[PDB]
């Protein structure tokens, strides 16, 4: 139900991201700040041999606390296999390299009660285009959360 960026270049992603939308299937994955997928991107780091190192913020014990999840590679470039947020893959659906990307998480076991997707943008603005594409590819997805947050909250600590 998940769509892939095909042909996706990762060497083109590298930098940091602002977590500027984000759903997911099950509330609880992401209802108050305490939530398990309830993670911010803070950047991307393609690394030598393909794999992607993805830096988040996470509020932990009233503190805005850094979670580094290492993705490997797999043989579709927008595919990448984790095991961290009790997730094992991410999907990247479509990006245009400058300015969005769009992504979601999920474990191949149970996806119903595993999905999150985020709205990554490279400023931390409002970024309607990409919260479209956002909303069209969730369109089908079934989704009971979602999140977007304003510029002040992309500038807050953990987006308060
Ligand atoms: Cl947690
Ligand atoms: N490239
Ligand atoms: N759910
Ligand atoms: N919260
Ligand atoms: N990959
Ligand atoms: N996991
Ligand atoms: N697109
Ligand atoms: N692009
Ligand atoms: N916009
Ligand atoms: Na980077």
């Amino acid at each position: 139900v998940t769509q892939t960026m095909k042909g996706l270049d990762i060497q083109k992603v590298a930098g940091t991201w602002y977590s500027l939308a984000m759903a997911a299937s099950d509330i609880s994955l992401l209802d108050a700040q305490s939530a398990p997928l309830r993670v911010y991107v803070e950047e991307l780091k393609p690394t030598p041999e393909g794999n992607l190192e993805i830096l988040l913020q996470k509020w932990e014990n009233g503190e805005c606390a850094q979670k580094k999840i290492i993705a490997e590679k797999t043989k579709i470039p927008a595919v990448f296999k984790i095991d961290a947020l009790n997730e094992n893959k991410v999907l990247v659906l479509d990006t245009d390299y400058k300015k969005y990307l769009l992504f979601c998480m999920e474990n191949s076991a149970e996806p119903e009660q595993s999905l999150a997707c985020q709205c990554l943008v490279r400023t931390p603005e409002v970024d309607n285009e990409a919260l479209e594409k956002f909303d069209k590819a969730l369109k089908a997805l079934p989704m009971h959360i979602r999140l977007a947050f304003n510029p002040t909250q992309l500038e807050g600590q953990c987006h308060v």
